């Protein structure tokens, strides 16, 4: 009465990352913007005295 | 007279021990298995993502 036997299977679960939850989105400023794709260039402008 | 004296007979006893009282226990899942001599090959499985 010879009979092979299965004892279980494991998987295991990931854990997901929220990048506002890592301390390194705070040297950033995120904002979202739709229409990307059709920028050419995209000017910023500083005025020191 | 001249008798001889017996003083007394001395035995001890044993100090049986536990696996589970151990803590080598904890290292190891025991599960009891009576049909164990009728297996011919016994498999694990893992799905790791």
């Amino acid at each position: 009465a010879q009979f092979d036997i299965l004892l279980g299977t494991y998987c295991n679960t990931l854990n997901f990352v929220r990048f506002l939850e890592l301390g390194l989105s705070v040297a950033c400023i995120c904002t979202k913007f739709p229409e990307l794709a059709y920028v050419r260039d995209g000017v910023i402008q500083f005025e020191v005295q």
